[PDB]
C-alpha cells in the first residue's frame, strides 16, 4: 500500500515522497463555515424557517430554475439576506493556495458558491464548481447571454433592483446551478480526466451526501490514498463501490481526521514543514482584507 500508516502522519510522509505529485481537493461547506458562511444543504439549516416570509409555494422553490424565471424576487431578496459580510478565505483555503504554489494541486472540486477559492488565488482552470458560482452571472436569453461580474450583481442585489440585462432586458442569473439545470460539460470532462491522474484525494468539509460529490470518491484508482478532514466521519457506504474504509480490518488507504477544517489543515501543514509559511500567508491576507 502507498501509506505506511493510516494517520495524518502517514499521509504527510506520503505527500513528501516522490510518489505524490497530483493532489485533488474535494471541498464543501465545511471549509467556509469558519468564514461565517452557513451550509444551506445541512439537515439543521435555518433556511426554510427564514424563507417563510417569502410566501413560496413550497420551500424548495427557492432553488428551482422554473420558479426563479417566473418569480425571481424571493431569490434576490434571499441573496441580499445571505450575502457574505466579508470575503476572507479560511486557513483551509490558503492551504490549498500553498498546494497550488508548490505545484501539487491538480484540481479543487468545490460544492461552494462563495468564490472564496478564487479570492485565495486558485484560478479558473484549477477549479471545478460542482454547484456553480456567484463569481459571474449571465443574461438568461439564449440569443444574448451577456456576462456580468460579481460587482455588478452585488450592486443590483443590495439596491433591491431585480437584475436585468443592459442589452435585452432579460433576467440576469448568477452562474449557480439551480434545480432543473444541468451540470456544465466541463464537470464531466474534468472528472473523466483528473481521476486517472490523482495521487492523493483531500476531502475537506463535505459529507459527500449530495450529487455530484456523492459520485466522486469511487472514481479514484484503488491505490490512491484518501484523507478526510471533517468534523465527522463521512463517505462510508450506507449499510444497505469505492466507499471510505477507515476502520475495517481491511482498511489500507483511507484516513479520517476529525475536527474543524482549519485545524486539520494547520496540523497537516505543520507536519509538512509549512506551518510558518501558512501562518504568514494567512495573517498577511487577512490583515489586507480586514483593511478593505
Ligand atoms: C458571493 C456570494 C453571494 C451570495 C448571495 N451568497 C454567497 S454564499 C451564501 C449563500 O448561501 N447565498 C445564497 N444565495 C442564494 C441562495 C439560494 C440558491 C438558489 C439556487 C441555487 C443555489 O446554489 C446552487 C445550489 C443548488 N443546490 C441544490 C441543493 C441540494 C441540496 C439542498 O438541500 C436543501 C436543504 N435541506 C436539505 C435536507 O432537508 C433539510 C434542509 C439544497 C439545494 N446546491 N447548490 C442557491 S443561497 N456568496
Ligand atoms: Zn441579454
Amino acid at each position: 500500500r502507498l501509506l505506511d500508516e493510516l494517520t495524518l502522519e502517514g499521509v504527510a510522509r506520503y505527500m513528501q515522497s516522490e510518489r505524490c505529485r497530483r493532489v485533488i481537493c474535494l471541498v464543501g461547506a465545511g471549509i467556509s463555515t469558519s468564514a461565517g458562511i452557513p451550509d444551506f444543504r445541512s439537515p439543521s439549516t435555518g433556511l426554510y424557517d427564514n424563507l417563510e416570509k417569502y410566501h413560496l409555494p413550497y420551500p424548495e422553490a427557492i432553488f428551482e430554475i422554473s420558479y426563479f424565471k417566473k418569480h425571481p424576487e424571493p431569490f434576490f431578496a434571499l441573496a441580499k439576506e445571505l450575502y457574505p459580510g466579508q470575503f476572507k478565505p479560511t486557513i483551509c483555503h490558503y492551504f490549498m493556495r500553498l498546494l497550488k504554489d508548490k505545484g501539487l494541486l491538480l484540481r479543487c472540486y468545490t460544492q461552494n458558491i462563495d468564490t472564496l477559492e478564487r479570492i485565495a488565488g486558485l484560478e479558473q482552470e484549477d477549479l471545478v464548481e460542482a454547484h456553480g458560482t456567484f463569481y459571474t452571472s449571465h443574461c438568461v436569453s439564449a440569443s444574448c447571454r451577456h456576462e456580468y461580474p460579481l460587482s455588478w450583481m452585488k450592486e443590483k442585489i443590495f439596491s433591491e433592483v431585480t437584475p436585468k440585462c443592459e442589452d435585452c432586458q432579460s433576467l440576469v442569473k448568477p452562474d449557480i446551478v439551480f434545480f432543473g439545470e444541468s451540470l456544465p460539460a466541463r464537470f464531466f470532462s474534468c472528472m473523466q480526466s483528473d481521476f486517472l491522474k490523482v495521487d492523493l484525494l483531500l476531502v475537506m468539509g463535505t459529507s459527500l451526501q449530495v450529487q455530484p460529490f456523492a459520485s466522486l470518491i469511487s472514481k479514484a484508482p484503488l491505490s490512491t490514498p484518501r484523507l478526510l478532514i471533517n468534523k465527522e466521519k463521512a463517505g462510508q457506504s450506507d449499510p444497505f463501490g469505492g466507499g471510505m474504509d477507515f476502520d475495517s480490518k481491511k482498511a489500507y488507504r483511507d484516513v479520517a481526521w476529525l475536527g474543524e477544517c482549519d485545524q486539520g489543515c494547520l496540523a497537516l501543514a505543520e507536519l509538512l514543514g509549512w506551518k510558518k509559511e501558512l501562518e504568514d500567508l494567512v495573517r498577511r491576507e487577512h490583515a489586507s482584507i480586514d483593511a478593505q
